[PDB]
């Protein structure tokens, strides 16, 4: 019993995707996270809260982009636990985007090594499945999130909680 | 005289590329021929027939995109016989679905043969080409046509006409 | 046997089988005319689209015939479709003169299944002759003299000049 | 100190990044200067005027591309003399669409290489910049131009006073 | 040789305009660099760098139009190298604003010089296409560049990083 899908499928990408499946998972998870933090109401920053949940449902998508591609190929999904964020406090809107931008590097680097996988087991569906819906979906992340921690930090967060209110009102509210 | 557009061009990928326009013509040709089995009187599954009937539409516009791309890149365009298929009587809905499952995952991996092609020969051009217009199609033909004959087996087919007549209805008529 | 076939000759559905061959050769030759033109060093936009239409429209020649032999029980059998006579067709002029050669061999052939059908008492396919492809060759067979008659008095192949022209306001609508 | 966004970014890939953007302003210098040409008085062919007027615009977003590209893997810019073009006076449409060919294919080259050192640094994120945003322009650039001279030539240019004229109206006009 | 169209037009005036086309080239590619300067990472002030983007394409336009005057008059078109921006790095908002109201009142004090080399030499069509065209443009652009530098000096840029943040929010914005 083998798909009959099945076509230049190595089995390293495919236990690759079911771990990239759970990374993504684990994504959406961190940012699930975030915005409640930012929704307490001795933190009570609604944009910050709101621009996480998009992230979360974002990293959502993409763990499920993913188990449609492995359905695609003749993979077979097995999930794992969604181990919990590292942190239940976040302690301030600048530590949450810097924790963001470290979070989506680390997405990055195994998407990356993915990306490595499939082209050394010579695979260009895949290789160009993750060129097209996630490499330069990272690049934009991390970009933004770069751009975003630069202005927190040159408004005076985190010592100034007139920093991070402003930022919400002007930049996360749209 | 070389072309003067030409540019990074192997002459083994033109080869390549007029091997492939063959391929596709003889694929849609294949479709055709399954489409018009389905027409007859004691056959007599119209969407089948319809089904069939749009991929070999297909086929011919990829084998138009292949000879629109040969003579971008300053090629020449040599066309040959595009042998009739290998059956003229296509048992069953079931088997014919079997049939264009299995010409389509020829189609497949001849792709991945001139994808290796262009990247041994430094051909970035050609490699992006055949990544967006070709190996995700074939993916998604290959994974499509998985579906129809899981459906069609666990149905009872071909054994029992009322399962092919009635994929034919509402699998196939939606 | 088939359940519907009645006055349907063997002849008949030979000839029919053998006309479809006939019509995916003429879609292949226009198939090959049409990319000609699209060549970078032969760029004439217009003569290109003119040759994919006929070659589209003769597909669907073809498979008006594959439909009627299932409408009258005959049973299709294909064979290959050779390759058109040459890679290169040096010129609109000639392209024009080429496919002018070509359907009036495709007309030939189906004034042979006309006769055919007429000697064997088959009135339903000789109209399915008549109204569906004896005039459409008739048409395509004058409007092709047409285009070689300008394309001649504008100095084709010759003048490079004629052949730019004629594809920019004939062909161009 | 190292950019806060940089990830798998060589400084190689940087700096061919840099001398990319110069080479594409410079692209958009000759277009400007092939443009303003046929506004002459004694050449006076206005769609010639407008068509390279227009490239020239392309070519000035292919560079601000580029730069966007840069800043968003961390690389940062430097510009450098955008050197004028090789001709003052471009004698006549055909010549000037001669040079453009010429000029279109080295900036495909040098578009390239590019991609030849993205894929030796491992950046299939550049890699893929490049094959979406820049080949298939330049192959279509080239294939257009090939198709612009070949019709010129056949008209009797630059000879025939009158083919370019009609070229101009019946071509560039549309 | 000479133009057909020439009138009342000098070599001083000729050689004039090419040089503007020049300066006004330049003063294009500053835009373009303190535009992609505060798209930087570390920089992140994005109406930042479209208004000086928009300053860029507005120059490149300026260019374009004397071009056209040279044409128009019968001049030749000549010409020359674009030399990179002074800074790759442009420190601060407020530094790049003070940066281009240099910068506007230098190409101000060029056609300011071109107008007086019309009216010594007798062209009123060239005199009045530069008041028209460019020395209003110029008195409109040098007003507004103070106005921007004087309230992020008054908000406290460049020390204070949240003075740029708002103006680019609520000036630019
Ligand atoms: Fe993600
Ligand atoms: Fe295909
Ligand atoms: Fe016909
Ligand atoms: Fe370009
Ligand atoms: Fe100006
Ligand atoms: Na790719
Ligand atoms: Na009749
Ligand atoms: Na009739
Ligand atoms: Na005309």
């Amino acid at each position: 019993s083998t798909s009959q899908v099945r076509q230049n499928y190595h089995q390293d990408s495919e236990a690759a995707i079911n771990r990239q499946i759970n990374l993504e998972l684990y994504a959406s998870y961190v940012y699930l996270s975030m915005s409640y933090y930012f929704d307490r109401d001795d933190v009570a920053l609604k944009n910050f809260a709101k621009y996480f949940l998009h992230q979360s449902h974002e990293e959502r998508e993409h763990a499920e982009k993913l188990m449609k591609l492995q359905n695609q190929r003749g993979g077979r999904i097995f999930l794992q636990d969604i181990q919990k964020p590292d942190e239940d406090d976040w302690e301030s809107g600048l530590n949450a985007m810097e924790a963001a931008l470290h979070l989506e590097k680390n997405v990055n680097q195994s998407l990356l090594e993915l990306h490595k996988l499939a082209t050394d087991k010579n695979d260009p569906h895949l290789a160009d499945f993750i060129e097209t819906h996630y490499l330069n979906e990272q690049v934009k992340a991390i970009k933004e999130l770069g751009d975003h921690v630069t202005n927190l930090r040159k408004m005076g967060a985190p010592e100034s909680g007139l920093a991070e209110y402003l930022f919400d009102k002007h930049t996360l509210g749209d």
